[PDB]
DNA sequence: ACTGGGAATTTCCAGTGA
DNA sequence: TCACTGGAAATTCCCAGT
């Protein structure tokens, strides 16, 4: 038999928790969740149906998945690890109460030491290769199933990775917010200065993306107009066409060039300009 | 007897008050008319007395009674606090150029308190009974305790002399107030125009746009939900008093912090006919 | 008592003309 | 050169709702 996650854990938009703030740490939705049709993160087991657990725990985003330092908190947690039976009537199984807390940087040696103590090592990668740099702003939840074979003796499935779950506060993973821009049209000649007011970005990895049908261009700015990670001052791109007889509807977008990640489209207005 | 004039007062504003984990020393608080190329600091001057001695400079309270501030000056001839060095003979001005402010956690105020006490660091000898209540963090005064010689060599301790206050500039409701930048500096005298400002960390709850000009007063129109993220602050600007006007008309237009009254440097604004 | 989110408090860091 | 100078990040606190 073998695991498979049928659905993900939603990978932005949650806050990692710090044991100072009193409050576990919510719960991890599902990748297709909505207020209307709640989701959690589900796995389904194939080939076999019957009594078995389920260890759930935190490892590194990249290679090798070492145990990371943050916990897992919630019901049926300890130690940063989820524990707790599976039902043996069914194959899918979902987690309604994971919840991430962060462990601060100065008791990331003390974290990774707890988690040798509780042999919390799905990969059982050497000490030796522990060392090094943690990203303490991402994770992944690593299924590891034990069920029975045939003569009823328990038996390890190979541990399941999700994708990444990336804490909110981290600019570099956040979902990008266009929150109040004072200028929504401009000469299709371009060089016009427009003052947009968005969610915390990083200067040296941000850009203003325009776009229609076969056309992409991007606004003019350096770094020193990034004010406070929360405010760009640019200048519009021409348009495509400089003779414009009529208005056009494009779309304009913050873009993060790193992982390519947009923003949700805003309408802009390139207008005529008869002579300047 | 001799006593201290304070020529140079420190700075007020704009100097970030260090924890001791960004470093030992703390950098040098400038003088308050220090320009970058005239660069200033603290000076006193000691009338009717030129001669060997010391100066004590020490961190006091805001408001009296002056009591000795758990935050610490460091830096050169500085030690468990306060700053101590010999009164240069030769001359009777006095330069203090590596003044800095460490701040002590709120959680290690109770000991940095007894240490004040320990080290007999209290200039204005304030009951220890007065020690106990709320600290102003964001604010101190440098306290000059100058030491001078009689003709037989017996020190004469000079009344101490309080500068002006100091503030932390890291510190929300006492950083210096800055306008960086605005989307446009005219408009209608008509007023209602819509104006981006970006600005240095303010307080939504406690911040305005302040308009001015000869005998003329007006404020920006906003809600709290306007100020993103403490730094951009997105408001109308107010009608002038000459809805007419014929010709353009300069104000000024400030940030202004309504809980102390300061203001930022003024940015010109012009009002337009029509 | 458990969360969603803004900000106060404390810590860290890149560059800076030298 | 590297002790400063601001900008950014990490950690703690708090209010306002269920």
């Amino acid at each position: 038999p073998y695991v498979e996650i049928i659905e993900q854990p939603k990978q932005r938009g949650m806050r990692f928790r710090y044991k100072c703030e009193g409050r576990s740490a919510g719960s991890i939705p599902g990748e297709r969740s909505t207020d209307t049709t709640k989701t959690h993160p589900t796995i389904k087991i194939n080939g076999y149906t019957g009594p078995g657990t389920v260890r759930i725990s935190l490892v590194t985003k990249d290679p090798p998945h070492r145990p990371h330092p943050h916990e897992l908190v919630g019901k049926d947690c300890r130690d940063g690890y989820y524990e707790a039976d599976l039902c043996p009537d069914r194959s899918i199984h979902s987690f309604q109460n994971l919840g991430i807390q962060c462990v601060k940087k100065r008791d990331l040696e003390q974290a990774i030491s707890q988690r040798i103590q509780t042999n919390n090592n799905p990969f059982h990668v050497p000490i030796e290769e522990q060392r090094g740099d943690y990203d303490l702003n991402a994770v992944r939840l690593c299924f590891q199933v034990t069920v029975r074979d045939p003569a009823g003796r328990p038996l390890l499935l190979t541990p399941v990775l999700s994708h990444p779950i990336f804490d909110n506060r981290a600019p570099n993973t956040a979902e990008l917010k266009i929150c109040r821009v004072n200028r929504n049209s401009g000469s299709c000649l371009g060089g016009d200065e427009i003052f947009l007011l968005c969610d915390k970005v990083q200067k040296e990895d941000i850009e203003v993306y325009f776009t229609g049908p076969g056309w992409e261009a991007r606004g003019s700015f350096s770094q020193a107009d990034v004010h406070r990670q929360v405010a760009i001052v640019f200048r519009t791109p021409p348009y495509a066409d400089p003779s414009l007889q009529a208005p056009v509807r494009v779309s304009m977008q913050l873009r993060r060039p790193s992982d390519r990640e947009l923003s949700e489209p805003m309408e802009f207005q390139y207008l005529p300009d008869t002579d300047d």
